């Protein structure tokens, strides 16, 4: 317990919508930043300009949403004294986003930054070279990720039954855990306009996260036609759901927060990030998750839960076994088959779930938040909760 | 700060800092009719992390991360850089992300590689800058206009340029003047020798129009046009504006290129036996209002050095971004900078200014000009930012 650790203030969150059909598919990203934004700071009462820097996470607007992020900004009345960039490090975004905050911090740039994540996959739309198949690590980062999937499940062994017994889990969690109001703290409701019939907008506000299906059966999940590959065993059912949301997640230097009298949600211990073949990019965890555990001095024994990213239950379920991972442990409100997977917001939005659910639970923990990440990669990150 | 012990440019050398090994950047090219106007990003900046490997021969999965500035590609690059990481050779196991803070996004990737040494995530990193301005806004809400400071994210940055001058009072004549000495200076550096460590040669190919492809080898930034002269400069046509000062001669050029940059935990750097070729000291960055983010240097700066511990007396060489004469002039008089110490070597009115490699490029011009001479010094790295934002570096070079 330094001064100088790097602590998780506060975070809050969209919920998260199903892309193109769902309660955000009309509206833009820098709305959606700008409900978080607002919401974190005026949950610690933390003047605005005391902000040092804004880090968004994104993958899909043109320049990782830069001019985007900006204007969120001044949607939220956060002063234009206050900077902002953006990071891309694909599905790992939001917790580079965290990670890069940190980084500033100890950098001696600012003593306190925001962490955000923000993804539009409804409104969603490099320059590369002419050689690129001479070389045949660069031709598989345009492996579509579901391929990579498939691939997954094919070196490795993960039979559609696992695949699909490890879905229906995330989405029974999910269920019950969204029943249980577990997610009701981090989401913060978000009024937007949908457009109908005659072109006119129509007022409404999302509260709950919309790719949460109680109605799944295995039955059902068995039936589904493949997603990506004709004798595949990837299914829109065992693979995240496309969507939008956004997270934000404020960071200071422990210090900071105590001379403000801010609150102590978590504190940042360890951040790996590693390369795997782009190929199989699902494995990533397996490989981030371990360097993550030595960095901060632990072992897979000392954690309390793991936050697993599941892109595809493929990729989750291999990262489980390979990791020999207590499966109750791992993913214990559901994850991103059931809650959706914004690219660039779920790195953030994994830590909130992660750390509530440990605050809940009131007990000295770790936790540990890692993904997988398209062109091969994975990180992790470690977390204590007081 | 204020501790016992404090003098401003007291020496620190702790094994825990992070240093600056080796850099190389490409020669810049002219947009769309330069050398590099049909070559793609992934393949400039793939000659440059080729280089800066081979240079100090390090194994490339020695590297822990490698983080790329840019600015316009779609996702500001990763798939792009992923796949140049790949055409250099270096393995999937080194991980790469890419980072946006528009103009300062090249300096901003050296702080993410530094930070990510602080964060204990790895010990040594590649910090690059690209931009292929020959070949590259998003979904903004409706009620843009409820909010000006958005609306002013929109202003064109030649725009912003005027309007540094008309608030400030910043001349034709100074900006021209400003522009020329720019040019010459960077003329003479080039005569001199003064890029060539720096600059690796890139062999590309070019479409001619006749429907030919034809193999190049680009060797000197395009630039560079030493039979600019002041007459010349005061004929030009305004570029952005009917009254208005802003022209092709006194901003930067729209240009391509690349930028990269080695960097390691000082302990890490002497067990390889790296040299070491400059110390990262401070990094600000601040915001400024978007319809006039020329002024961020005169903003940045003072944060910067008084988080390195400096005043403007203690520093050797200050490289400020000039991506208009106007907005350069202004930091310069307002920082009341001894205008021999900017920009020694010229800067982007000469060199050109492809948006996300600048602030890296920036970092090897000044270290190799501190090298060159050869003595203990400070300088700094600095530039505005378009939608409202400075950025400041403070670097160490060794010696005497």
């Amino acid at each position: 317990a330094s001064a100088a650790d790097v602590v998780v203030v506060h975070g809050r969150r969209t919920a998260i919508c199903r892309a193109g059909r769902g309660g955000f598919k009309d509206t833009t990203p820098d709305e959606l930043l700008s409900a978080v934004m607002t919401a974190v700071l005026k949950d610690v009462n933390l003047r605005p300009e005391q902000l040092g820097d804004i880090c968004v996470g994104n993958v899909l607007q043109p320049g990782a949403g830069a001019i985007m992020a900006r204007i969120a900004q001044f949607l939220s009345d956060i002063p234009e004294t206050v900077p902002l960039s953006t990071v891309n490090r694909q599905c790992s975004s939001g917790l580079q986003a965290v990670a890069s905050i940190a980084g500033g911090i100890r950098n001696g740039s600012y003593d306190i930054g925001m962490a955000c994540g923000v993804e539009s996959m409804s409104l969603a739309d490099g320059n590369i070279t002419s050689r690129l198949m001479e070389k045949e690590k660069a031709r598989d980062c345009l492996i579509p990720m579901g391929i990579t999937s498939e691939n997954v499940a094919e070196r490795f062994g993960i039979s559609r039954e696992k695949q699909d017994t490890f879905a229906l889990a995330s989405q029974q969690k999910a269920a019950r855990a969204q029943s249980k109001g577990c997610f009701q703290a981090e989401i913060v409701p978000v009024t937007t306009t949908v457009h109908d019939d005659k072109g006119t907008k129509r007022s409404i506000t999302v509260t709950q996260d919309e790719g949460i299906r109680p109605s799944t059966t295995m039955e059902g999940l068995a039936k589904l036609k493949p997603a990506f590959k004709k004798d595949g065993s990837t299914t829109a059912g065992n693979s995240s759901q496309v969507s939008d949301g956004a997270a934000a997640i404020l960071l200071a230097r422990r210090s900071k927060a105590e001379e403000l009298g801010l609150p102590i949600l978590g504190v940042l211990r360890s951040y790996a990030v590693v390369g795997v073949p782009p190929d199989i990019m699902g494995i990533g965890p397996a490989y981030a998750i371990p360097v993550a555990l030595q960095k901060a001095g632990l072992t897979v024994s000392d954690v309390d839960i793991f936050e697993i990213n599941e892109a595809f239950a493929s990729q989750a379920a291999y990262c489980v076994e390979k990791l020999r991972l207590p499966p109750e442990k791992v993913n214990p409100l559901g994850g991103a088959v059931a809650l959706g997977h914004p690219l660039g917001c779920t790195g953030a939005r994994q830590v909130i779930t992660l750390l509530n659910e440990l605050k809940r639970r009131g007990k000295r923990a770790y936790g540990v938040v890692s993904m997988c990440i398209g062109t091969g990669m994975g990180a992790a990150a470690v977390f204590e909760y007081p």
